[PDB]
C-alpha cells in the first residue's frame, strides 16, 4: 500500500494531455477533491510502461509481463476522477519525476501535497528519460487512442555530457509549459483534454492561487526543479529530492534566485553531487539542505512501498529507515518549506524545525565530507 495523505482533504486523481502531438503536455494531476466515493487509481495504468521499466532493469521484455501480472492491476488511494473541491484557491506544484520513472510513480508524494490543498502536476517528460511515455502522432491518432509509445533512451559514455543536459533543459521547458497549460486553464480557456477521461477541465477554472507555484522533483527531477527556476521567474520555490546534479550545465549555478531546498537520503549521494549543491550556495540566497538518516534513493518514490521489507531491502527500494517515517518526514519538512517560500496560511509552520534537520531521523546539512 501507498499511503493515504495526512492532510484534511480528500484527493482526486486525473489525467491530462494537452495538445496530443509529442510537443505537448502529459500529466497525472493531484487535487483536493469533493467525493470520497470513487474507485482507487490505477498505479501503472497500460502495460507498455512495464516494458519500459523491465528495460530500464536490464532485464528481458518479458521480466515485463511478469510485473505486470504481479503489479498491473495496483491503485495508489486517490479517487480517480473524483470532482475538484469547489470554494478555494489552491497553490500548485509542478512536479518532475526521475530517470526511469513517468508521472505516475510518485503518488505518495502528489497525493500527500493534495491532501493538504495543493494541486500537483506530475509531468511526464519526452525527453526519452521516462522508462515509456506516449502520445499520438496526429489528431485522427488521438481520437480512436491509437498511442505511439516512446522508450528511454540508453546513452554511450561520450553522449552523457552533452544529451543529460539537453534532456534537462527539455525538462525545464515540459514544466513551464505544464505550468501554462494550467494557468491557462485557471484562466478559463477551452482545453480539450486529448485523452477522453470522465473529468471536466472547467473546474478547474478560478481554482488555482495564481501566484503560489512551486517547483518539486526527484533525481533526474531534482536537477529539473534547479533548471526550471533559473528558467522560468514564475516558480516562487523549488524543492529538489535526492537530485541528481550532473545533467546541470555550469552557467545554472550563479542563476538561482528563488529559494531552494535540498532534501537528501542518507546513501545515494556523494562528493562530486554535493559541490554541485553547493553551487547553488550564496548569501543572498536562501538554502536549506537536510538528509533523512538510513535512507535510499527510492524511499522518494512509490517502489519503497509496493513490497515487502525483505524483498524490498534486497531490491534496494528500502533503506533501514522504515518507508512511511521517511516520507513523511520528506513531505512534512517540504509543506513547512513551501508555507514560508510561498506565503501559505495554513498550520505547516508546525514543521519548521524539520528544514532545520531537527529531528531524531534527520541529520542537518549533509553526512557527505567535501574537501
Ligand atoms: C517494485 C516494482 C513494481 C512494479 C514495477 C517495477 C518494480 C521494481 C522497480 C525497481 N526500481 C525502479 N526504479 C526506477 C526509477 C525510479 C525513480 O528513481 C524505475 S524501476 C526495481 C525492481 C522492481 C521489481
Ligand atoms: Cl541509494
Amino acid at each position: 500500500k501507498i499511503p493515504r495523505g495526512n492532510g484534511p482533504y480528500s484527493v482526486g486523481c486525473t489525467d491530462l494531455m494537452f495538445d496530443h502531438t509529442n510537443k505537448g503536455t502529459f500529466l497525472r494531476l493531484y487535487y483536493p477533491s469533493q467525493d470520497n466515493d470513487r474507485l482507487d487509481t490505477l498505479w501503472i495504468p497500460n502495460k507498455e510502461y512495464f516494458w519500459g521499466l523491465s528495460k530500464f532493469l536490464g532485464t528481458h521484455w518479458l521480466m515485463g509481463n511478469i510485473l505486470r501480472l504481479l503489479f498491473g492491476s495496483m491503485t495508489t488511494p486517490a479517487n480517480w476522477n473524483s470532482p475538484l473541491r469547489p470554494g478555494e484557491k489552491y497553490p500548485l506544484v509542478v512536479f518532475s519525476h526521475g530517470l526511469g520513472a513517468f508521472r505516475t510513480l510518485y503518488s505518495a508524494i502528489g497525493i500527500d501535497l493534495a491532501s493538504h490543498g495543493f494541486i500537483v502536476a506530475a509531468v511526464e517528460h519526452r525527453d526519452r528519460s521516462a522508462s515509456a511515455t506516449y502520445y499520438f502522432k496526429d489528431q485522427s491518432a488521438a481520437e480512436i487512442g491509437d498511442k505511439s509509445w516512446l522508450y528511454l533512451r540508453t546513452l554511450k559514455q561520450e553522449e552523457e555530457t552533452h544529451i543529460r543536459n539537453e534532456q534537462v533543459r527539455q525538462r525545464a521547458k515540459e514544466c513551464s509549459q505544464a505550468l501554462s497549460l494550467i494557468l491557462d486553464i485557471d484562466h478559463g480557456k477551452p482545453v480539450k483534454n486529448a485523452l477522453d477521461l470522465k473529468f471536466d477541465m472547467e473546474q478547474l477554472k478560478d481554482s488555482i492561487d495564481r501566484e503560489k507555484i512551486a517547483v518539486i522533483g526527484h533525481s533526474f527531477g531534482g536537477a529539473t526543479v534547479i533548471q526550471t527556476l533559473s528558467e522560468d521567474q514564475r516558480f516562487r520555490c523549488g524543492i529538489a529530492l535526492d537530485a541528481w546534479m550532473f545533467p546541470l550545465g555550469d552557467e545554472v549555478y550563479s542563476r538561482i534566485p528563488q529559494p531552494l531546498f535540498f532534501i537528501n537520503s542518507e546513501y545515494f549521494q556523494y562528493p562530486a553531487n554535493i559541490i554541485k549543491m553547493k553551487k547553488c550556495y550564496s548569501p543572498d540566497k536562501e538554502r536549506k539542505m537536510i538528509t533523512i538518516r538510513g535512507s535510499v534513493h527510492q524511499n522518494f518514490a512509490d517502489f519503497t512501498f509496493a513490497t515487502g521489507k525483505i524483498i524490498g531491502h534486497m531490491l534496494k527500494l528500502k533503506g533501514d529507515i522504515d518507508s512511511n517515517v521517511a516520507i513523511d518526514l520528506s513531505n512534512k519538512a517540504s509543506l513547512a518549506f513551501l508555507q514560508k517560500h510561498l506565503g501559505l496560511h495554513k498550520d505547516f509552520d508546525q514543521w519548521d524545525c524539520l528544514i532545520e534537520g531537527d529531528d531524531e531521523n534527520l541529520i542537518p546539512g549533509t553526512n557527505i565530507n567535501t574537501t
